[PDB]
């Protein structure tokens, strides 16, 4: 019989600058959920396509006019595995983060245009937003093509009229990089009187990358990023999974990463290796971490959090198209004073949780 001591309790304390917890508001997740009736023209298969039918997960979240705006992943039934479906981004508005108003056709997919032999017929995945401080929202996102994923790059004034600018890594070290099978990119920012907004270092624009390493790049434009390199020009690791914690197969970067007075806070999504990993948590599970850069040195590692922040709790973060679970941690808006943060559920739903400075909830229990 349990004895309920407090010493044995399975608190999860987080170090002064770290964000959190983040609190799953009740009964709300998920947010947003597949639905089979709404059918899309794809300008590729030139037919009706039910493109939200099978999953809704992996979001991006911003700011715009006054309100919360998600751009959730949603796939098709036009393949049974994982990728083999097709990808396109949905459009959702809130004003309190927690309901809310989906259009009926997506945003944001492939199409007959300068990138179709880089996103047919995977389409456009995983997407993270930022926007300058003069108004220009930058999109990063994964094309696939069954062949080789790529970071790429697309922005907008009205998160409607996108352009394609192409993958990310094409132009650098004489297009070294263009083919390189990368994703999920975080765009340095920072809160400038009450709006997150794109932040310079050292005069360029910075951004974390990566998925089996977190690696970072540097750009003037904004489109095309130069990665950070080795003396024999290989990419250069930030930091890497380790042995005996949850980030111990992947440290894969979520939302954009955020310049704060005790450095740069980089939240990022660890996958847990049966072999290598933290026996506590659920072989090959994702689960939230944190790691803290110098403010004055964006590459230089300081630490990270030991356990994650975030993980599944709930039945459709525990299991779903991803039958390990996932918490894929991927936006982050500062709105009415507070955090709200966007997650795939399992690869099949999006959730919601919110961090409130003011009354801060606790991170999520350790299992242990
Ligand atoms: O990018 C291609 C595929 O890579 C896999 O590892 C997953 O991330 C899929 O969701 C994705 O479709
Ligand atoms: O399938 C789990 C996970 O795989 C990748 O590492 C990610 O980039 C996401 O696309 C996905 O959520």
């Amino acid at each position: 019989x349990a004895s309920g001591q407090p010493s044995n309790d399975k608190k999860n304390v987080l170090p002064d600058w770290a964000f959190g917890g983040f609190e799953r508001p009740q009964g709300a997740n998920p947010v947003i959920s597949p639905i089979e009736n709404t059918k899309f023209y794809c300008p590729m298969t030139q037919d009706y396509v039910a493109w939200e039918s099978n999953d809704t997960f992996n979001p991006a979240a911003t700011l715009h006019d006054g309100k919360i705006v998600v751009l959730y992943r949603a796939e098709d039934k036009s393949g049974v595995g994982i990728g083999h479906r097709t990808s396109r981004l949905g459009y959702a508005t809130s004003s309190d983060g927690i309901h809310f108003k989906r259009e009926k056709t997506p945003v944001f997919y492939p199409d007959n245009d300068t990138q179709k032999k880089l996103e047919w017929p995977g389409g456009c995945e995983d997407p993270r937003i930022a926007v300058t401080a003069e108004g220009l929202y930058v999109m990063t996102y994964t094309q696939w093509n069954r062949h080789i994923p790529r970071l790429a790059i697309a922005t907008s004034r009205n998160l409607k009229d996108w352009t394609k600018h192409g993958p990310a890594f094409a132009k650098a070290y004489d297009g070294k990089f263009f083919n390189l099978g990368c994703k999920s990119g975080s765009i340095l920012t920072e809160v400038v009187n009450g709006k997150q907004v794109i932040k310079k270092i050292d005069g360029k624009y910075f951004m974390y990358w990566g998925e089996e390493h977190v690696f970072a790049a540097t750009s003037e434009d904004l489109v095309n990023w130069t990665p950070y390199v080795n003396t024999d020009g290989s990419l250069r690791k930030l930091f890497s999974p380790r042995d005996g914690h949850f980030d111990s197969q992947l440290t894969e970067c979520g939302p954009p990463a955020i310049y704060t007075p005790k450095g740069i806070v980089l939240l990022y999504n660890g996958k847990n290796s049966a072999s290598r990993g933290d026996k506590r948590y659920t072989a090959n599970v994702y689960a939230a971490g944190q790691a803290l850069f110098d403010a004055n040195d964006p590459t230089r590692f300081i630490t990270r959090l030991d356990e994650p922040f975030f993980r599944p709790m709930d039945s459709f973060e525990k299991s779903g198209q991803y039958v390990d679970g996932t918490v894929f941690i991927e936006g982050m808006v500062y709105y009415k004073d507070k955090w709200y943060l966007y997650y795939g559920c399992a690869d099949s739903k999006v959730g919601m949780a919110i961090y409130n400075p003011k009354k801060p909830a606790a991170a999520d229990p350790l299992p242990a």
